[PDB]
């Protein structure tokens, strides 16, 4: 049946601790257009959607619309072990139980083939926000990630401002007050309006591992709404996150 | 009020890393001087003298003499964050319970500010040590740090004991006895007679963390007084540490 | 009267924590053919022996056969501290309770000497059981640790499978199921027949720390009979493990 | 909807402290039976069951049967701080993502509530065995619980040789060998042969905290199979431990 | 010049310990009204007032006002070694930079005497915040105390809420939330309206040492004001701290 | 052949600890008279002697001198283990390299045993000390106990005065100055002449612990010599420990 082999391994590798930091279990959905994972952390905070378009693969084949459910936490202790820069094929079989990865070298003098037993995930429910995003701003996702990591040394909470100058996050707790400043001018503000929002860091961070995936990241805003903060997977796909405001 | 902008961020950061070892609170008393610390350990057997001119920033700016009480574990955490290569600005105004750091990027595309809460300390109430030290010997500071965590494995004092052709380190205990010889000149003894003391490793240990400031370091003997660890922050200050010996 | 000087103490500093991670203690034998070391694990399942030939070392005397017990475990954390690429010798006098590591730089400039209490161990029993081994396997040492370090997310067995062009390892458990099959050359099966046989990967593990001692391993097998896996110290000694197969 | 209400919280702080030793996390099984959690140790050594039995309960409500994995460490912490003579109502509500525990006064003049985030803890493969055993010894709890602390200071290995007469306790090591006897006829064997087999204490250790539930313990053996270790709570419950011999 | 004698060295010995959880010196302002030190943490968040009457003493003595600085470590030190049931006089003399203490058995037949060194303390920065307290609440010394340990297990701050029906002590963190809510009568609640206000658990931790000194304690409330919590000495004293709100 | 059985296991216990605090390892002398240890730190500053009478034991038997060396760090592990008021018969066969510990029960129902090796330890120089004694002063050896631990809150040195109204303990250092001064009777002071020495508080308190042994203990001194403090073991035995003065 489903058959979705990349060339370098890396990429399942970095997606993989990007949405197991969110959730530990998770279905493939799988369709001809490609593999989409959908999911909410537990606390109904904050989702994600994956999506590896079909041209992503050297190699995919999907009929019919089959679903997988997943352990993240087993598939991210399988894929810690295969080499980056190994091919990785994906496998599963006409009701089967089982999903397959297979693992072979440039030099095809070494194969690894794991199996993994297959779950059993009820169906999401809450679905994407529907938005329209008033404001956006696109920046290093790197300095993103930086940023969040500090801001979490002073609170659990960071207020992020947009105005046509440029973005200001800020944080406050028991050792200060911090904020990290980033200037339009490299930082792409493209705004309707000043908006300025609250947001968890336990997820923030969470999200901030896409920096793997991408150089580039986005964050789109809309009063009162989810948040969006976006990696594109250069052209054959991408990785989305939503978060709620805090309060207010 | 106060003003003191270095270049490199670095400093600051090895700086505190360095007396934070030590204490977790201490006044910095800022002249137009410069700043100084000068502190003991809550056993009241080492004490800590750091200064940095006013030479040493590349703004400075300390009209009458403040006193700032800080949280050290603090300052540290908040430097752990601040990016080496950037500027630091201290600054303290009037009518303000708060210090603030700022940083900004050589290309001023990003400004990070962190405000920390000013404490009360008591004056440090201890005078440093009477000199005239009768003994020196200059070593290659990053040895230095190697031997006293080497000399660790053994026991919780070092014996230190200079003669003309060098200095010999030496520590004892369950798993054994220990020591290294480092041969004169690379090591620049120069004494007046021989002489061996004996120290706390655990404090020798927070020393010689000023490997992180200079390349070298000097040690300095009197017969029945605290030592002294010296390492020079170039032309534009030091860091001095004096650590009483052991007697038994 | 001992002495065994390697110029180069990165070789101890390896064996030791290869050995170390099966024993804690274990007897120097020590002859003018050079000193070995054999030793089994406490719960008697695993052996290892080493070899290093007087010609390993740039100088070696040891007239009659002394025997020296020593904790590994101080001896591991003595060469901690000792620099990979200063010489060592190690030197016991006649009837002296205390064996001497001993350390230079290249330049002479540094001196380091270390001491260590001898024991008392008994003689161990089970002395190599021994040859008449099938098949073989020879395959780059850092291959093998990482394949015994990866079938670990499975279980706590490994099964090896040696064929005509190539070997196979294979794991079980909670996560799923493993292998990482090689194919033949680069990886050198040399057998007389298809064989497979099963073991702990607990000692595996503790094993493939030879990989610090030879670009390449050995794996040779014998139905119904613990393997060896010997590491090559080029020429000049070798590092030898046998383990028995699980058996049901 | 689950609602489960312990009269005095004793109960569950003293379980707790025990499963706690073994594991971090664990899964409640919530039936109309009553709860019960089962868990191995990260070694997959040792299991632990504990069950009990709805009757146990003041008041219990279970329609289905709910899972709730949870942390022991947090759970821990919060029970240290629950008063032995309050009573503890554990709730869960549909889809709550959370249990909360609910401790009030015998005189309703002081309430406590307590709630705590639930893990998502993959369910454990290792299902007990089904099983006889040949031999039987039940004595003191407290007595049981202090020979394993004293076999300590001598090994890490315990051997318990069941006889006619009563149970030996041995054990080797550094220090010595030590061996404690108990005579049966109080020390009630019944066995239909003697047989003696080894353990690991730390995990004898582990099981012996089971003293603080229940006056008497219960050992049962069979050649070459895991041994269970037995506390009765009462009649409303059990806490069983069971653990793999020592081999060879 | 000074002379006090208590009957009972407990009081001494209680009460430093909670004014040295505050700070590490202080003043003692001496008249012939009594002892009183007045003193803020350095954060300058949390204001001790401690008052001991002249009654207090079975003799007193003072003509002129004093001020005696002290280190509260080392007083803290020498009064760990007084026998609680033993009398106590402290005596400072007009020429003396000494202040002793002399412990004397009931049966006269040991005589102890200490001496402190005095240290010049800056600080009389200060200020009781007076105001109308609007709410009141009084319960039992050793329940407040163990409900605010108990409440660090959650969090680092506390929200203290006053409705008519009792009190309610909340706080969060990563392991969970808690609360504890008591009654009205034994707690006696005597309020204007209803008022909830934030504290830092640090503290009031320091503070709930009082429960040494007085069966009960006293809180007082006031919209967006410093609380108080006071814990009275029999007739003859009060200790009494006040802290900030967390305000945000 | 040897064996000594006392009747309460607390004796060996209180002892074993006593010594223990002074030297690793000692002879056990053991003769028809009874059992005698003599032993001095490693500093050769302080020496023991303890005699266990033979009218101690409820059994003893000893025809020729043996000396058995003992690990008393493991001899007090396994006595940690015995229980106080269990029976304790030491025994130790013709030419065996272990002494045996046999533990009962007064009922007979648990019978614990424990071998130790033996060690080789070489006799010291060690000679008592020679003097008859002008000063005597005999107090209560908890008061004694209590009086060290508090002199060394001050220093590592205490100066004890004898004089015709009693003996005076005095110490220095940052904390400050103290004694505690001891009327004669209750305190039986019976010396010739006055007399003042000083000494290490550090062996001070290794002797206290005697206290577990005697209700009272005896101190001789003699001017510029050793003192001895004594503790009467009822009339079966004594301990008694021997000390430097300090001179200066």
């Amino acid at each position: 049946m489903l058959e979705a082999q990349v060339q370098f391994a890396s990429l399942w590798k970095r997606l993989v601790e990007c949405i197991n930091g969110l959730v530990n279990e998770a279905n493939f959905d799988c369709n001809p257009g490609g593999l989409s994972v959908q999911a909410m952390d537990s606390s109904h905070v904050a989702l994600v959607h994956m999506l590896l378009r079909d041209d992503c693969f050297v190699k995919y084949q999907c009929g019919r619309n089959s679903i997988l459910g997943l352990n993240l936490a087993s598939l991210s202790k399988v894929l810690k072990i295969v080499d980056s820069n190994d091919s990785l094929s994906l496998r599963h079989d006409d009701d089967s139980d089982v999903v397959t990865l297979t693992s072979e070298n440039p030099e095809k003098t070494r194969k690894c083939e794991y199996q993994l037993k297959l779950l059993e995930i009820e169906a999401e429910s809450m679905g994407i926000p529907e938005m329209d995003y008033r404001s956006t701003v696109t920046l290093n996702s790197a300095e993103f990630a930086k940023i969040v990591r500090d801001m979490q040394v002073f609170g659990d909470t960071v207020t992020i401002a947009i105005s046509k100058e440029g973005v200001k996050f800020s944080s406050s707790g028991d050792v200060g007050q911090g904020y990290t400043f980033l200037q339009a001018a490299g930082v792409e503000v493209t705004m309707e309006e000043p908006i300025t929002l609250s947001f968890a860091l336990r997820f923030m961070g969470i999200f901030a591992k896409g920096s793997t995936l991408s150089e580039r990241v986005t964050l789109k805003f809309a009063k009162d709404s989810p948040c969006m903060v976006e990696y594109g997977i250069d052209n054959v796909g991408y990785l989305r996150y939503y978060l709620a405001p805090k309060v207010d």
